[PDB]
């Protein structure tokens, strides 16, 4: 069930059909890698999951990107009359000393996914302190409908985190929660990504059942 990180095959990004999928594609964020790994696929169609990378401090030529591509994930829901799109990225390891595996996320809060004029009302993310929310995001941080984020090491908090940025970032093929295979969805609901005995690394998969809704309520920026 566990396969090499550099061998996990991403899902292709389908042409979106459902209202939920169309909105998730429309508002796909972009990601600039300032520090650490590029994002990787965590799971493939048959449910096999990535083995990630052991933490081994500074290393040249590890996790710069899979030969098979990359991935970004999204799950969406109505929260207090606002449509929340939570995007998540997986990385094979993460600093802050560090750990195998990593997850980061950005929530794009929009008014109405069904509207041709759907609009970003807010953004929240896995920031170094709190969720670094903006309601709405400043224009300098948004490229069209795409929020610009940076994956970085915050050296004051000692955390691997996301922040908004003016700089252009990279896009990844999007697979939405509803369009995952049953097997892949099971693996993401059920895998423990934290190797510590007492779960101290904060490595819950942010889109999974019983984390997803709770995170949306915690991050609520309005
Ligand atoms: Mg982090």
């Amino acid at each position: 069930q566990v396969i090499g990180h550099d061998q996990v095959r991403p899902f292709p990004q389908p042409k979106p059909v459902t209202v939920s999928d169309k909105a998730a594609v429309k508002f796909k964020p972009q990601l600039k890698i300032a520090d650490g790994c590029h994002p990787y696929p965590a799971v493939q169609k048959d449910g096999s999951i990535t083995g990630g990378l052991k933490w081994s401090g500074p290393q040249d030529g590890e996790c710069t990107g899979s030969k098979l591509g990359s991935q970004i994930y999204a799950r969406s829901a109505w929260v207090n009359d606002v449509w929340a799109i939570m995007y998540a990225w997986y990385f094979p390891k993460g600093r802050g000393f560090g750990h195998r595996h990593n997850w980061e996320y950005v929530i794009v809060w929009i008014d109405n996914p069904k509207s041709k004029n759907s609009t970003i009302l807010g953004v929240s993310m896995s920031a170094a302190v709190g969720y670094a929310s903006q309601t709405p995001p400043e224009a300098m941080y948004v490229d069209g409908d795409s929020v610009k984020l940076e994956y970085y090491y915050n050296h004051l908090l000692g955390s691997t985190s996301l922040q908004l940025t003016e700089d252009t970032g990279e896009f990844q093929d999007l697979i939405t929660w509803d369009e995952l295979s049953k097997l892949a969805r099971y693996s993401l609901n059920h895998t423990d990504w934290d190797e510590t005995l007492f779960d101290l690394a904060g490595l819950k998969m942010p889109l999974k059942d019983g984390v997803f809704q709770e995170l949306l309520d915690k991050a609520w920026p309005f």
